[PDB]
């Protein structure tokens, strides 16, 4: 590695580059976030569920120690989520009986969460997904149902959007989802945010999770997302990049080592990929990956549990990946 590329300076005038991490994976990839990249994520311990708890215990003690290893690094932080259909504890909809609370109490629980964790990293954090995954990603409505949204009313999102830009209105506040790029949902997604745009809502960037296969999307619907979503007037995130070694249909659990015809399409995949962005640098402003080397990534255990996958730059032993040469040669 003394003589490898840094991907941050590679790409220093083009976009950050992110990790996805949590304290354990900050210890064990520890040299390679300090070498590679100018951008974290946590990768779930700034979800509703790993910061309030109960009502009215707040536990960012990871959270905490994410932000303090970025700042003493001089790397960006990217907050994520404050409002998801996941991750997020029963407590919130639901009353000392039981029922589900009404809108009003729903939105006063959802401006004290936004406020008091926006508040606390105000000045280190510069960005938040602030809505995650409301479209819907099968069928014909444009909504995923959630408790957010039954209980509130499609409102839901207009009044996240705006208690996170109360609370620190220099942020950049996005919506992230996945399937981002398969037309369909792409028509949703663009919509959606137009609409909020429309209506004066401090929405200022959409996040492209990029969760992708080496096949899926194509490089012509990456493209037409990009210029759909850039059309907008927003500023793009590619959020959560992951190249599977799986398509979706394709449930093995036998492999134990990738082929090494998957090893060279993905490196042509995520050299395609990165000079799809590096093209639409003007609009895209940080590519941040879930997560840096194969020895941890979601995609182990989804959507099958207990397989292992092979998504990202860096293999098992934190040696560069035949992908990573070509994406750093764009
Ligand atoms: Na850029």
């Amino acid at each position: 590695n003394s003589s490898l590329p840094s991907l941050r300076d590679v790409f220093a005038n083009d976009f950050r580059i992110g990790a996805a991490v949590n304290p354990v994976t900050i210890e064990m990839q520890k040299q390679l976030l300090i070498d590679h990249v100018n951008s974290i994520t946590a990768e779930n311990h700034m979800k509703f569920e790993h910061l309030q708890p109960e009502e009215g215990k707040f536990t960012f003690q990871e959270a905490d120690r994410i932000v303090d290893f970025a700042c003493s690094h001089r790397m960006a932080v990217r907050g994520h989520t404050l409002v998801w259909h996941n991750q997020t504890p029963d407590w919130v909809f639901q009353d000392g009986q039981g029922h589900f609370v009404s809108r009003d109490v729903l939105l006063e629980r959802m401006k004290c969460h936004i406020s008091t964790v926006v508040r606390r990293y105000k000045g280190k954090i510069y960005c938040w997904d602030v809505i995650n995954e409301a479209v819907a990603d099968e069928g014909d409505e444009l909504l995923r149902p959630s408790k957010w949204r039954q209980i509130i009313g499609d409102d839901f999102m207009e009044q996240a959007f705006l208690y996170a830009y109360e609370a620190d209105p220099d942020a950049l506040l996005f919506y992230n989802d996945y399937n981002e790029c398969f037309p369909e949902k792409r028509e949703k997604i663009f919509a959606l945010v137009k609409s909020l745009r429309d209506k004066g809502i401090p929405i200022h960037g959409i996040g492209m999770q990029a969760h992708w296969s080496l096949t899926r999307p194509s490089l012509d619907e990456i493209r037409a997302a990009i210029e759909r979503y850039a059309s907008l007037g927003v500023v793009l995130h590619i959020t959560e990049l992951d190249v599977s070694m799986f398509e979706f249909h394709d449930r093995r659990t036998d492999l134990a080592a990738p082929t090494s015809e998957m090893i060279e399409r993905q490196a042509e995949r995520y050299g395609q990929i990165f000079a799809l962005f590096k093209e639409y640098r003007d609009v895209i402003q940080s590519v941040t990956f879930w997560g840096i080397a194969d020895d941890h990534t979601w995609l182990d255990n989804f959507p099958v549990h207990g397989r292992k996958n092979w998504p990202l730059l860096f293999d098992e032993q934190h040696k560069p990946k035949p992908a990573f040469w070509r994406a750093v040669s764009v």
